[PDB]
């Protein structure tokens, strides 16, 4: 205890989350770095993962206190690390137990809520919101039901494929009515869908499930359908466009994918802002997009970690993922930011042919015990964030001591409390100040970290 609460993480796990604390000093220093409330940049939703249906069906085979520990470290706020904001599909992902939507049966009279929904995700929502009342939830779409598809805007004849095809503009009002529907039958259970977007990765044709969307298919459908529907049905729920990545997977058509269905007032009237992922491009895009539309916001909500990049090696993931996942999105004016699937078993699932494969979880768990669980870099740079960040908080601007290997936010939360997250990616100890401008601190930083700070403000 004391007056400024500290986690540590060092890539090398000498450290873990681990607390700490110290005092103000009274009264002068060198290597300070200056909190500057008065300079206010965007306003913080959350931060967390992916409720999958193999996250769940993970999760439900604990011993059932082992996976309300789990729950409770992961998403309490005055008992854990207080992750605020999660992401599911509306029907199947490639981390789903099944291909599946929730009107398989032609005719959108059909719509129900699958075994998915009621079994493993329904479930385990309700257990995380018995931890976290307030948390926000995200979703998306991986495909359309089936016969809502056609081969192409050019071939305007159905394509019975979970991947692949276009929406059918003739179904573009009944798949609105889907969206509302799902929205109304998770408010029935007692979950608030914060926002959606239209379609995951809309320009991905591949993976499990998929559905091809182009900029101008998307600003139809949201300013004709989605966007009304949504509004006539009363939902307070969010939409974010694109959920793809920086560099529109370099089709010359689709740059600047969301910035082109803002110039349409119609479509942007019911658009909050852009979603973004990581899997191609370069992250100083969301500078890009938020100079040229700054009254549209960022968010980011997807990446992952697996076998192409060493993701269970935290001394190669740790200080890259939060250097250009956590502080490099949020320093783009990103108001949250959302990992992949939370929890994976050391099999690298349950997953789906097709799907990815080689994939990790932010956590992954033993197969064998269903108790034995290892972090990975994921679950750290969110945790990072979410124990001090927490939603409402405004991020502030600093000045004062750089070098290479330090980068840093700061934050001021609606209770009164400033946070700071601070990486140090040099191999030595450096002792910092931190100042608020009307006190200040001094920490010995350990090399190769993650520190979060939290503190009173006077």
């Amino acid at each position: 205890t004391g007056d400024v609460a500290i986690y540590t993480t060092t890539s090398s796990l000498t450290r873990d989350l681990t607390r700490d604390a110290v005092n103000f000093s009274p009264k002068l220093a060198p290597t300070t770095i200056t909190l500057n409330p008065a300079e206010q940049y965007q306003t913080m939703d959350g931060f967390g993962a992916a409720i999958t249906g193999s996250t769940c069906y993970n999760l439900l085979l604990m011993k059932p206190a082992d996976r309300h520990a789990f729950l409770t470290e992961t998403f309490s706020d005055k008992d854990g690390f207080g992750f605020s904001y999660i992401r599911i599909s509306i029907g199947c992902s490639d981390f789903s137990l099944s291909e599946y939507t929730c009107c398989d049966t032609k005719g959108i009279e059909n719509f129900a809520l699958q075994s998915e929904e009621k079994d493993y995700i329904l479930p385990i929502l309700k257990e995380i919101l018995a931890i976290n009342p307030s948390i926000k939830v995200i979703a998306a779409p991986w495909t359309c039901p089936k016969w809502m598809k056609v081969k192409s805007l050019t071939d305007r004849t159905p394509l019975d494929s979970w991947t692949n095809g276009q929406l059918n503009p003739d179904y573009y009002q009944d798949y609105a009515t889907y969206f509302v529907k799902w929205i109304q039958a998770f408010k029935a259970e007692g979950i608030d869908i914060y926002a959606v977007t239209p379609q995951n990765e809309p320009l991905n044709r591949g993976n499990s499930a998929s559905l091809y969307m182009e900029w101008e298919e998307q600003r139809d459908f949201v300013k004709t359908a989605l966007g009304p529907q949504m509004k006539a049905a009363g939902l307070s729920t969010k939409i974010y466009a694109f959920d793809h990545n920086y560099n529109y997977d370099n089709i010359e058509s689709q740059k600047n994918y969301p910035g082109k269905i803002y110039e349409d007032a119609a479509a942007s009237q019911y658009l909050a802002g852009a979603a973004y992922h990581n899997y191609g491009g370069n992250r100083e895009e969301l500078l890009n997009i938020h100079q040229a539309y700054p009254e549209k916001e960022l968010l980011f909500t997807e990446t992952s970690i697996g076998t192409w990049n060493s993701g269970r090696d935290l001394s190669k993931r740790l200080m890259e993922d939060m250097e250009e996942v956590a502080l490099g999105t949020i320093n783009n004016w990103c108001k949250g930011v959302i990992v992949w699937n939370l929890m994976l078993d050391n099999d690298r699932g349950p997953n789906r042919e097709g799907g990815c494969q080689t994939c990790y979880g932010a956590v992954d768990i033993n197969n064998s015990d269903y108790k034995t669980i290892i972090r990975n870099s994921h679950y750290y740079i969110i945790a990072h964030l979410s124990s001090v960040v927490k939603p409402g908080a405004v991020r502030i601007a600093t000045t004062g001591y750089t070098d290479n290997g330090i980068t840093c936010s700061a934050f001021e939360n609606t209770d009164g409390t400033y946070a700071f997250v601070l990486i140090n990616n040099n191999e030595k100890s450096k002792k910092i100040t931190v100042s608020d401008g009307q006190r200040h601190f001094a920490y010995d930083v350990p090399g190769k970290s993650v520190t979060s700070y939290r503190w009173a403000k006077s």
